[PDB]
């Protein structure tokens, strides 16, 4: 197994994967590591399951239909690893945690939004279709987008908003287009 985070790529107290190479700390791994399971397969595996019982999961699918998908125990898991893929980045460091509105020019979201509340939101299955979840982390960067209005650091919700969609667009098969 390695011996750093998937995650965050630091050492320090790890949960290996038994089906795979990869560790995690506890409360990186999404859901957060479970207490007893041996074997323990992580997140990646667990999707990669999925794709190979149902091949034909992997064909394009439409973003509309998508959304309106309930949260059934898959989509759930979706949405989880999806969740996982922007924690990967090292840039979600900016939007992990409860954001404050001070700057000359400009007044906060009305409706403020944040990678852990997110995440509590999915623990605590209050998302009842994948749209609640997708609409809660496009937020997250619009929010910024519209708050830093020309400063250069709104980059950074471009940035981190790219790896959500093309991680939303693989995990979930949306069809290629041009
Ligand atoms: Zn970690
Ligand atoms: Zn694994
Ligand atoms: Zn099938």
């Amino acid at each position: 197994n390695s011996n750093i985070c998937e995650v965050c790529n630091k050492w320090g107290r790890l949960f290996c994967c038994d089906t795979c190479p990869r560790s995690f700390h506890e409360h990186c791994h999404i859901p957060s590591v479970e207490a007893n399971k041996n074997p323990w397969s992580c997140i990646f595996c667990r999707i990669k399951t999925i794709q190979e019982r149902c091949p034909e999961s992997q064909s394009g699918h439409q973003e509309s239909e998508v959304l309106m998908r309930q949260m059934l125990p898959e989509e759930q898991l979706k949405c989880e690893f999806l969740l996982l893929k922007v924690y990967c980045d090292s840039k979600s460091c900016f939007f992990a945690s409860e954001p404050y509105y001070n700057r000359e020019g400009s007044q906060g979201p009305q409706k403020p939004m944040w990678l852990n509340k997110v995440k509590t939101s999915l623990n605590e299955q209050m998302y009842t279709r994948v749209e609640g979840f997708v609409q809660d982390m496009r937020l997250i960067f619009h929010n910024h987008k519209e708050f830093y209005r020309e400063d250069k650091f709104t980059r950074l919700g471009i940035q981190v908003q790219d790896i959500f969609e093309k991680n939303f667009r693989n995990i979930f098969a949306i069809q290629e287009t041009s």
